[PDB]
C-alpha cells in the first residue's frame, strides 16, 4: 500500500490538523507526507503524491507553515516544496540546495535554509522561489559541514551544527554573518528556546567507529543572553539521543533517549521516570500540541516497516495511535489561529 492511487485526488481537509513528514529509507526515494485530523482521529497517508501525482523524493526532513503555505524540506532531493495546506497541491518549489535541513523565516522575502555537506547556510527569497545568498560558517568545509535547527533571540539566530560538528553558532540577521560560537559535546541534534530565554540542545554522542568522535551524550541548558552553558546533563555512552521539543508555553521540555523524557524547564534534575517508556522499538520524532499539550511520538519501529505515531495526553495517557509512512521523523502543526508565545 503505497502508490496505486490512480488519478490525483482533490483534498479539502480540516482547518486544524497535523502534518507528519516521513523520511523514508535514505537513497530509496520513498519519503511521504501524512496528515492527521485530531478531531476525527483519522490519518491520510501519501497525501503529497495523491494530490500532485508525483513523489516527494528522498528524506523529507522537516516542514514549516507560514501564511497558508507549507514548506517541506526534502533533504536528499535538493528541493523545498511549497504546498497549499488545505489541498496539498504544489504552489512552488526551490531547487539547487546541497542537502537542505530546516527553514527559518525572517520575512516574506527572506529565510535561512540549513544544510548538511556544506559550510554555508542558504538565504532564500520565498516570495520569488530563489536562492539569494549564503552565510559562510567558520571552520567548516563541504566534506563534513553541517548546520541544523534554528531559534531566534532578538536580532540573532542561533543554529546547532550537527553531523561531525560540536558547536552552536550565533548569526546577526542584520548582516547575515556568524558573529559568535559555543563549543559543546559532539553532534548537538536540535535546538529550542524556553520562556526564560534559555536554549536547550541535546547531543547524539556520535557513533562507534566515527572519525570524529563517540562519547557520552548530554542535554544542555544554555543562557541565550550570555551564550554560556548553565548546566550539562550527561547521559551514558551508547545512548543516541535526539529531538528536544517544548510545549506551547515553552515551560516543559521533552526529548528522545530510548524512552521519551520530560522535565520542567526550571527543574534541577531529570525525573527518574520517563514520560513514555522504551518498548524495544525506535522512537524517532516528537512534537507537543502548542494549544493543549498533547504529546505525539513518532516511532520508526525498525526503520523498515510502516511507522506509527502515538498521541498521549499531557498526563501520559494514550489517546490514539495511527500508522503513517516509513521513518516518520518530524511534525508541523496546522492551527486555525496562529499560535505564538512569550
Ligand atoms: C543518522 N543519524
Ligand atoms: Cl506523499
Amino acid at each position: 500500500g503505497k502508490w496505486d492511487y490512480g488519478e490525483m485526488e482533490d483534498f479539502s481537509v480540516s482547518a486544524s490538523g497535523l502534518f507528519i513528514t516521513n523520511e523514508g529509507n535514505f537513497q530509496y526515494s520513498n519519503a511521504t507526507l501524512s496528515y492527521y485530523d485530531p478531531a476525527t482521529c483519522e490519518v491520510e497517508n501519501e497525501v503529497f503524491y495523491r494530490a500532485n501525482g508525483f513523489k516527494l523524493g528522498d528524506v523529507a526532513q522537516s516542514m514549516v507553515i507560514r501564511d497558508g503555505i507549507g514548506w517541506i524540506v526534502v533533504n536528499n532531493s535538493h528541493v523545498i516544496f511549497a504546498i497549499d495546506i488545505n489541498t496539498f497541491k504544489e504552489v512552488g518549489r526551490i531547487t539547487g540546495f546541497t542537502s537542505p535541513r530546516y527553514i527559518h523565516f525572517l520575512s516574506d522575502e527572506k529565510a535561512y535554509v540549513t544544510q548538511i555537506w556544506d559550510y554555508r547556510i542558504f538565504i532564500i527569497n520565498p516570495k520569488t522561489y530563489e536562492i539569494t545568498g549564503y552565510i559562510e560558517c567558520p571552520d567548516m568545509d563541504m566534506e563534513s559541514g553541517s548546520t541544523e535547527q534554528m531559534v531566534q533571540y532578538g536580532k540573532y539566530v542561533y543554529v546547532n551544527c550537527w553531523s561531525y560538528q560540536n558547536r552552536i553558532l550565533k548569526i546577526d540577521t542584520e548582516t547575515d554573518k556568524v558573529v559568535d560560537e559555543l563549543t559543546i559535546g559532539i553532534q548537538p541534534t536540535s535546538l529550542v528556546m524556553d520562556k526564560y530565554n534559555k536554549m536547550w540542545t541535546i547531543t547524539d554522542g556520535g557513533y562507534e567507529g566515527s572519525p570524529y568522535g563517540y562519547e557520552a551524550p548530554s542535554l544542555y541548558r544554555i543562557d541565550a543572553e550570555t551564550f554560556t552553558v548553565e548546566k550539562q546533563f550527561k547521559f551514558k555512552l551508547g545512548d543516541w539521543p535526539s529531538e528536544v521539543q517544548l510545549n506551547g508555553t515553552r515551560d516543559t521540555l521533552y526529548w528522545i533517549n530510548n524512552d521519551i523524557w520530560r522535565m520542567p524547564v526550571e527543574a534541577d534534575r531529570v525525573p527518574v521516570r520517563p514520560f513514555l517508556e522504551f518498548r524495544d522499538t525506535k522512537y524517532y520524532g516528537l512534537t507537543v500540541n502548542p494549544n493543549n499539550g498533547e504529546v505525539y511520538v513518532a516511532d520508526a519501529i525498525d526503520y523498515q516497516q510502516q511507522g506509527i505515531v502515538y498521541r498521549y495526553s499531557p498526563q501520559g495517557k494514550l489517546i490514539d495511535e495511527f500508522y503513517v509512512g516509513i521513518i516518520p521523523g518530524a511534525f508541523c502543526w496546522k492551527l486555525e489561529h496562529h499560535h505564538h508565545h512569550h
